């Protein structure tokens, strides 16, 4: 078994490593850094014998609804990244993460919705969103660096 616990600065640098092994959206130390710091709450580890084995990283944000179409702004979490190592795959690693995460994003930081980006051939984690009641809402053409198409995946909170 693993356990959660939100992330801390100690945590940053075995996150930057997961990241990279699992990951070519390679974010820089300040940018993990600063979300930790914005967005802590929403921000978990998961925990395996004193090794962190995933994360999630959360955002808060003011914009535009991808549920209604409304001309006012609604406050919006996105889930900047989440990875879990391969050895701990397939255990609700990334299920329990994203719960934990959303659930924050709702009560801690009030946002009403939630949305993330996804390769369009990233099978494995369009099946554990979906499962978790995202939905397809727009195709980004040539979104990642190496030109592959996204899509812009969001839920209800
Ligand atoms: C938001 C963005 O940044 S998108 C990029 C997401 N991050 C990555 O792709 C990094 C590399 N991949 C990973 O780290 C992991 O495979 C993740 C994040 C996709 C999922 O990690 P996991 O801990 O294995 O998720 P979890 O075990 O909770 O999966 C739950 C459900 O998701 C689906 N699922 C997860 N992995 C797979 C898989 N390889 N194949 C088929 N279905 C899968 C399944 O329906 C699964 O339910 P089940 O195991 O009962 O059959
Ligand atoms: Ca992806």
């Amino acid at each position: 078994d693993f356990t959660l616990r939100n992330a801390r600065m100690d945590d940053i640098d075995q996150i930057i490593k997961i990241n990279r092994l699992t990951l070519p959206e390679n974010y820089p130390y300040y940018f993990f850094v600063e979300h930790l710091k914005e967005y802590g709450l929403a921000f978990f580890v998961a925990i395996v014998d004193n090794s962190v084995v995933g994360y999630i990283m959360p955002r808060i944000e003011w914009g535009f609804s991808n549920i209604k179409q409304l001309p006012s702004l609604v406050r919006k979490g996105e889930v900047v990244s989440i990875a879990v190592l391969e050895e701990y795959r397939r255990k609700g690693i990334a299920t329990t993460l994203l719960e934990a995460s959303m659930k924050s994003m709702k009560n801690d930081y009030n946002a009403e919705e939630i949305y993330l980006h996804v390769r369009v051939s990233n099978y494995p984690a369009i099946a554990l969103y979906e499962k978790l009641n995202f939905k397809k809402v727009k195709v980004l053409k040539g979104y990642y660096a190496d030109g592959e198409d996204a899509y812009l995946m969001a839920r209800p909170l």
